[PDB]
């Protein structure tokens, strides 16, 4: 199932259409292997999916309170990742990748395929495929270092049981802690995971469970800027511009079960259920504001905690039949997601309401005393979603022409203990259509129309349409593409247009002489993408590509920012990762390099503040051998080799510094 | 005509004496190949000629408004380079070397050979030999990167035409743009060149034309220091100490034609004609001054633009005959150069006359707003030069003794539309003599006497001799040397004394109670040079040397600085470039290193300010292979790999920082 | 005598017990070869012994006025090294290792074996074994570079003479000079050494002499901190926090002779005599004090010079006898050491009495003018020590059980020309016992009890017991260990407890209503050490280990700091140095890496100030080949490759910055 090079897989999960090969998939998809994850020494999902993919963008900060990435120029929430196709299971804000065999990306919205995930983001879907036991007993220990002083280890063990190895047990354990590459920042991660499976004659069961901890001392919050003051030059890249005493901690625990039942070679049922809990806590700056061009920083302090309990389910049937010369491959499913949440916080900490005044260039800032962590209860909230979907792929000529049609009906309801307005469920129906034509055994041409959904907002009691809750809001994509598999090297070329609506109270629009809450806002992202992966020549691997994006705010409240460029994202990206192997003694030496080049980004929707493009370099070396026939692999990587200091836009604040030059070492041994 | 290693050629153009071999040339000469240029990833001529040559010195700044180098301890102006032996064609201030097959240096003055080039510099002559089409059709594409974010490409394509391939067309095109290695500095270069030739039975014609752009944003101008304040420690090497908004742009366009006609095997005529235009624009600091030992910098702003139209010609006869046992090879020529120029500028920019105050160590200097570029017309100027030269080389004893004798008459006139003083042409006659003895077929001993000319200065209205224009001023060299070609490795050892006059207003010589303008000043440069090139053992290349230079101010105004050491140049240099090849899979891996070690330099003629010596290291790797039988070469270079911060003296200001650690990558493919 | 890998030897000198093998030595011992020394490009003894040994700690500053290291958590003075077993010969404060064949370490105190060395330090003994002529004539030249601009060379030549090569001459000469890796620091070293030997039938003579110079401009003195102000973040690693004009120079000259006479195979005599002189001069800061969290530094200036003339001797007998099945090997000796010293200095320099005020973060501090060096004579002083010792090693059960017993009687007297208090000799008697069991041919278990001695302090005139001189003070060790020699790889596991007394004025213990001077203080170091060396698989070398140390202040003045952790030393260390060889062309390429990880250290005995742990990385490459059958080796090393900035505790002041990233190159050629 692995492509030449061993770092990319040949198939991925296409939502409820299930597993499909590269040349059969009328969507821009990529699937990274666990070998790739270990080769990058990836510490989070971003470090897997953003490194070579020009359609993914991260601000690249070290030690933030979550991962942050865009796909096709739109936010793709960490909340919205799937685990083996099921949403609401994965860690809330950051995921260390040790428990995954594959990390899959499907670019653009996918409501027909996947329904509406909990945060309603539309950029793309990240699907994490868990590890299960291979046939041969397996035990691998890996030790890790990351500068300045973060040490860790990871154990991965598998074995199968029973007369026909019908049972599997796969366990991963990981711990790392210590000072990171940013001053006064330390990063602690912990994971324990279990992947269990039973393979029956007609039936199969897969069970996954994990317990995770993510903790950052000296967490990065980022800083705000104004047009009056402007953006000063970035301090050196290892500067921490949030309180040294600030910290974030997230505990995630999840479990899921999937069953499959083969009625025949033409019909199968499946059911999946899962639950997870998240406990988040944050004590630190709510925002730092740069109040002078000389680097004065005024930081207000805040505290936040929330606890959320999630449950999710997805069940259905898949079948196939041939009528005349036409093959039908169909799927029908029903999905459910529910969460209950409690929020706690201080906007103003009692006794700590004065801002802390520092300077961003000070080598020795005084962040003052740490406020005790005691945020009071604010409100209880719930979210409930359900869907049911149907799709059919009609094919002829041995699958060389494939037309997919489907619909999904989606419902959503939200509640909050402090909302006084009506709370009602709302629904929408979302279609999709895709066409794929195989020009040759190597070339597929495809097109799709598909939507993304986002929970509707609620009009205030003051509106002409008072208290109206909008139905799920449709993001719309059209895409045309071309895929070429030359054998050991593969290309994808695609062009897309995606429109995403937004809602606001508009006093320019009266009904009954009252302001109307409208869904009249729009962002439109047009893009063209050329990407590639594999081995173009023997002993060489290349992954990367080029994108041009036009992310336009086409319609904004009062028209003030109409035609402006969306914030945060660059219009242009070029990424290339290369590896070259040489046989030396009794093993393989690999040298690697990465270049990541982006153009400028706007910091505000007025487009009066921006930060420039930047190009980052990475280099690495790997040595793979056997010691007494035991596989051993040594890895060394330097990220941000030039130690470029740059501003980029995180969530919730205007700017954060990009990660500094970072050294990583690992050694693995197979018992 | 390539020496072992492929990086140095075995002959060069010895002004109007034409092409001569290494062991037949009674001057210290070196010629670099286009292979060497590509191997260094040279971006300008300095990066070719300074890297390994201990008789050439550069201050080594990144993104200056021109190149800056000394030869034998005297300035050698960028204005004074020749193209295929003709002056006034090459780019005015910086030349990217993609259109040249050779870059040739002749060390020391050469007025007999070359006449007086436009800026009257005397250190040495740099001759750029253009590319013409080889017999086999040729196409090479190269992609380039230079840190942080400069990307570019270069196409080189040649083909010959006609039944006997008597016509050739060679085209180069190059573009690169983006952030350089210095903070807030970006470099843009563009070149399009055409090399055309026709080879007849008794005649030959060569045509060359190019269009070039050089543009730097965040141009480095340098800073001034005083004895009262002193020289502070250098900021980190990637600091820009000129306005971040400052920029320079030079557009150069040139064309030349050379024709030769063979009357017989004993007589030939030749003629060369060319023209060029330069359009220069600068908006930035005119100088920074360090006004405190805390690092306070006061930067006055200025603007300059000039447009210059140049024409140039060189025509003559060459012949040979024998008288008894003596062979004669003689040449007679006439040369002409004319330019017209318009200057525009502000010494004091309206609204920007106050200097911008920063600190050299600040990470966030405030350079203020960028002034609009509207410099008014100042004056029209012209420069005209002409010469008539004669030389004969007499050969005795089967060409083992070669005596060259010659003289040249040189005229020069300058005008300015705002000069009120008389304008008159002035002339001088400059002789030369050189003797070469071939001790063996491998060993040559040589001596020369030769001069360099510089336009005479004009006495100011305040002098006893007001408005007097001095004739062209004679720099005088005597040299003794030894050359040894061992086969695949060669040595040169030479010793020289060069005296250069200077003119000034002298209050110690009163005539009618007024100071007299005199041509009494002198600098005397004495030196010893040992250098070498080639392959001293299999799979190794080695090029470099050692120099000692004693650049003394022997006569100065009022005797105040008599016996002091000249500014800017080091007394000691040691340079070594090494390469080592080894077979790796199906290709050749080359590892390279360079060291460049110099001693201290004085910053003022009083010798009360100095900067220390520094040692710079470079490393590189190259991999040459084939992909489907197409030659491919990968190149990686790190210059200033330790990222040493150092001051050195540029033109017009006292100090500028040396270039920081800089990464360069390239990939070439032959079609 | 060399272990697998060539970097460690299989035996070492165990004080007067003489040469013993690894598995026969009931002490934790290691001996490094001259090959290891050249492989590290070690510039001093610290760079040999601390790199991989987790029981040795250095603060790691560049260009201090001496080396500074701890063994088993106690100071081990540079003054206390032996040369071929003799104390008082080696350079006083820093030793460049070019003249040594072996650098041996014995961990923990060793008074029975070694007596009391001149500074009375107890952490361990470093024994430097000089080079003598091998049988085959030898001549090696090595050139060196160290960043930024330090160049040097080293010649090593040997030849033997006489019909049976019974005479040997071995000469080393080394010079290096230039700018080092710290800002405004330059390092000059010089050495000339001679090793002569005569091998007779029943007698042998060895003579050694050397003349050395160590000079640092921009010497690092370190800085003081208070609890009121605290420890600010370290400036960048290449910062010099002492005067740029400050300098230190030490000249050391030494010579020794050793003679042996074999009366029979059961009895031998030996005698060793030596002398040395040291001339020390220091002009610079006496201390800098950090007086604000903004980085304000107040430096007082001082001058010190001292001259010391040393003489030393060690003579005895060794023999063997048997009592039944028990073999006896015994030794008896007498030792002597005397020095005379003159001290000169200013505590307050006339004209320079005001402190110099700088800031630690200033890139351009103003250190003011350099005071002339004229320190006046202060006082004459002397130190005299003598001992007599006896030991027997009883070997039972075919040498599988080896019991060593002995005692030594030690005397010491000090004088000073400005002391008015009484001056009297004092004595002590010190036992030692060690047991070694060879469990197999590969495995040894051992235990020891042994002491270290330090000259007693003298009670001040203010005490109840004024002028009382305490006898030599007993440091006491118990140790248990395990050694395993697997063949080409070896392990040591040891545990120790060492108590060291200290003396102070106790205000709680009144005699005649006055405080009493007592020898009641104690530090107790408990530790566990796991270390290893050799070649665990072909083409790989690995050296390093892990230690846990508990250095507790068990008894302190007034009980104030009882139970606190001792200053300066970390509780945890992990070190690993690895090398990997592969054939490239006609030679061997070695890649090397080192990691050095330590935990936090306390800065004061109150344990209210500390500095964090740090982890340092080093890398290197070596290429060994032949050119025309002459051995040539190229070496490249980068130390502190991440350029980590850290504080650690030097001698006499609270803090000093660790050495920055440092580049080293060398090339050797064998004639
Ligand atoms: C510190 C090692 C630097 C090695 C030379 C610079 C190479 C930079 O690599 C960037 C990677 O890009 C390679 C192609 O993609």
């Amino acid at each position: 199932d692995t492509y030449a090079g061993g770092q990319v897989a040949t198939s991925s999960n296409v939502g409820f259409l299930g597993s499909k090969k590269f040349l059969d998939t009328p969507f821009n998809t990529i699937s990274y292997t666990d070998k790739y994850i270990e080769d990058k020494q990836a510490k989070d999902i971003t470090e897997v999916i953003a490194a070579t993919d020009p359609s993914i963008y991260t601000n690249g900060a070290s030690g933030g309170w979550s991962e942050n990435y865009y796909i096709r120029g739109y936010a793709s929430s960490t909340n919205d990742m799937s685990m083996n196709g099921l949403f609401g299971i994965t860690p809330f804000y950051r995921t260390s990748p040790e428990m995954f065999g594959r990390v899959e990306v499907l670019k653009g919205p996918s409501a027909l395929l996947n329904g509406m995930p909990p945060a309603g983001s539309v950029g793309g879907t990240v699907n994490l495929v868990t590890k299960y036991a291979a046939d041969e007993p397996f035990a691998r220990l890996t030790t890790t270092y990351m500068s300045d002083a973060q040490f860790g280890g990871h154990v991965d063990v598998g074995r199968r049981f029973g007369e026909n190895k019908e049972f599997g047990v796969r366990i991963n354990g990981m711990y790392r802690d210590g000072d990171a590459a940013v001053n006064d920042q330390s990063k602690e991660s912990r994971l324990f995971s279990l992947g269990l499976d039973w393979q029956g004659e007609n039936a199969r069961v897969f069970v996954d469970a994990y317990d995770a901890l993510d903790h950052v001392d000296g967490v990065t919050r980022g800083v705000n800027v104004s047009t009056a003051v402007g953006i000063p030059k970035p301090p050196k890249a290892d500067t921490l511009l949030s309180p040294d005493w600030g910290s974030v901690e997230t505990k995630d625990k999840g479990a899921m079960i999937r069953g499959e039942y083969d009625f025949s070679d033409q019909l199968m049922a499946y059911a999946a259920y899962g639950q997870s809990t998240t406990e988040y806590k944050y004590n630190g700056a709510s925002a730092g504001t740069i109040t002078s061009s000389t680097g004065t920083l005024s930081s207000t302090l805040g505290q936040l905690a929330f606890d959320v309990d999630k449950k999710s389910a997805d069940a259905g049937f898949k079948g196939k039949f041939e009528t005349g010369s036409v093959k039908h491959q169909w799927v029908a499913n029903a999905t459910y997601y529910n969460h209950t949440q409690d929020d706690y916080g201080y906007r103003i900490i009692p006794g700590f309401s004065d801002p802390v005044i520092t300077n961003i260039y000070d080598p020795n800032p005084n962040w003052g005393p740490k406020p005790e962590f005691t945020p009071p209860f604010l409100f209880h909230s719930t979210l409930s979603t359900s869907s049911f979907g149907l799709a059919d792929t009609l094919s002829f000529a041995q699958d060389k022409v494939q037309l997919t049609l489907g619909l999904r009906h989606q419902t959503v309801k939200a509640t909050s203990s402090v909302n006084t307005l009506p709370e009602n469920a709302k629904s929408a129906t979302t279609p999709g259509v895709a066409l794929l034509i195989k020009a040759t055994d190597k070339i597929s041409v495809y097109a799709n129309y598909i939507e993304g959904l986002t929970k509707g907002d609620q009009a205030p009691a003051t509106a002409s349409n008072p208290g109206e809750i909008f139905p799920p809001q449709k993001t719309k994509q059209q895409e045309l593409g071309l895929k070429v598999d030359l054998g050991t090297f593969a290309h994808t070329l695609s062009a897309f247009e995606i429109t995403k609506p937004s809602s606001y109270l508009d006093p320019s629009k009266l009904v009954n002489n009252l302001p109307t809450f409208v869904s009249d806002g729009e962002q439109r992202n047009r893009g063209i993408e050329w990407s590639f992966f594999g081995s173009p020549i023997e002993h060489v691997r290349l992954m990367g590509g080029f994108t041009y994006l036009d992310p336009e705010l086409t319609k904004t409240k009062s028209g003030g920012n109409d035609g402006h460029t969306a914030v945060a994202v660059p219009k242009n990206q070029a990424k290339l990762g290369a590896e070259w192997d040489t046989q030396v003694a009794q093993g393989t030496l690999t040298l690697s390099g990465n270049i990541n080049a982006v153009s400028k980004q706007y910091i505000n929707a007025e487009n009066t503040l921006s930060v420039p493009g930047r190009t980052l370099l990475d280099v690495g070396a790997r040595y793979s051998t056997k010691v007494e026939d035991h596989p051993v692999t040594f890895r060394a990587n330097i990220y941000n080799l030039t130690n470029k200091a740059y501003w980029a836009q995180p969530q919730l604040t205007n700017l954060a510094l990009g990660a500094p030059r970072t050294y990583m070492l690992s050694v693995s041994y197979d018992f």
